[PDB]
């Protein structure tokens, strides 16, 4: 097993990997901040203080009350400072002609300021030409669906072996997973992990959480996501830094 | 087989099945115009030439260049004149919690104005409990993905049967699916199906076509989605008026 940093050098990896690996193993993080909130000021205070705790900040731009491009420059301007990568979590989800669209245009204009967004893979593999028209001159990566934490969930089984191939054999554009696991045996795929508190429970509404040890060292994923665990937080630095060392420690001890 | 009149009138209807079957009957249309396009101005003048024509408009809000909740409210005006239902296409496909979020929230407040929305199912039925907390409600109704138009969709199967499953345990909220053909026995559940054209075909991007006939007349589902049949067509009225034909024709020859 390579460590982040060298295999932000493997000859397949794809320069939007490249850049996540190399700042994951700079800071020691391997730490996504899910940076669910609806306000921009909350949003950018919370991307300032955090960042140098947090390999990537994943936002849901469709629930920010006050969205505008400029508050997305000034995420650009956070990311660049204290080395993270945007991650729209937009489940891109349509047939190929409609997600090009979703990805380019509209008020969001996504392609301009996230370097990574991600797809479910039910619609086929349509779904990844159609963004990849935009990503690829844009220089951007995408995350394929192949496991999900909530209850009911059926990317199991065929369908996860499905979505691995679809990213397999579009390795110019997609970059990994969002996963509960190592789903790849193909070192130049990142494993995000969504669904993760330190403390055992769920939501009222499907979620299920697991610890960071259990994602990272038990079930071998690279990165863990998490909101709420550090936003309903009092003090969301503090609680960052335990779920940044819980991780970072969990994939060291995986290294040996 | 009920008629679309008597399907509105069915015990356990839901309030926006019903007035949508009362308004297809009443205008002898099962036609949904699905409105691909950039422009407030194309939008909102395809609404009122078209509407007469159409039981039913489907938007992808966020391929709108211009758009305001202003606009949207120039679109109600012209649903309310010519008696359509408003359908937005986000096919949400997040955990519950994150999806009454993206439904009530941030820019689009898509709940305010859209009649129906669709959910992917593939994250188990929390996505429709958490829909389904917004929308209530504010009574509203939902379509659940049962199947999809493109190329090598997953959407087959126990995945269908699990779709149709969902529908049918959360009625006081979902009124039917997206499909290609009848997946539920229970005639208060709508088919919206789209990959319709007249012409044998499909795009670039896994789009695959079936004509009107095929879909209402042989594999029994209720409406037709059309988009570039339409959109790319000189004269957009007469082609509306071409697939409103067909898809009213095959439907009166099914009842027989
Ligand atoms: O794509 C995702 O990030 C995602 C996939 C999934 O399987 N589960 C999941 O929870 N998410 C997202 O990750 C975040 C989880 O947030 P918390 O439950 O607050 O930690 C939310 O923004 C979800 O939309
Ligand atoms: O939910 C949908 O309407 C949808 C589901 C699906 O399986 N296939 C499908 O084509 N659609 C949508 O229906 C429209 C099809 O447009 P045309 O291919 O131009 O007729 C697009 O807006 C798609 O996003």
């Amino acid at each position: 097993e390579l460590s982040f940093g060298a295999r932000a050098e493997l000859p397949r990896i794809h320069p939007v990997a490249s850049k996540l690996l190399r700042l994951m193993q700079k800071k020691e993080t391997n730490l996504c901040l899910s940076a669910d909130v609806s306000l921009a000021r909350e949003l950018l205070q919370l991307a300032d203080a955090l960042g140098p705790s947090i390999c990537m900040l994943k936002t849901h731009v469709d629930i920010l009350n006050d969205f505008t491009l400029d508050v997305m420059k000034e995420l650009i301007t956070l990311a660049k400072c204290h080395e993270f990568l945007i991650f729209e979590d937009r489940k891109f989800a349509d047939i190929g002609n409609t997600v090009k669209k979703q990805y380019e245009g509209g008020i969001f204009k996504i392609a301009s300021w996230a370097d990574l967004v991600n797809a479910h893979v039910v619609p086929g593999s349509g779904v990844v030409k159609g963004l990849q028209e935009v990503g690829l001159p844009l220089h951007r990566g995408c995350l394929l669906i192949a496991e999900m934490s909530s209850t009911g969930s059926l990317a199991t089984g065929d369908y996860t072996r499905a979505a691995v191939r679809m990213a397999e054999e579009h390795s110019e554009f997609v970059v990994g997973f969002i996963s509960g696991s190592r789903v790849s045996m193909k070192p130049e795929f990142l494993h995000l992990t969504p669904g993760v508190q330190l403390e055992a429970g769920g939501d009222n509404l499907g979620q299920q959480y697991n610890s960071p040890q259990e994602v990272i060292g038990k079930r071998g994923s690279d990165i863990i996501i998490v909101g709420r665990g550090i936003i309903s937080a009092a003090d969301r630095l503090e609680a960052a830094e335990m779920y940044r060392k819980a991780a970072w420690e969990a994939y060291l001890s995986r290294l040996g």
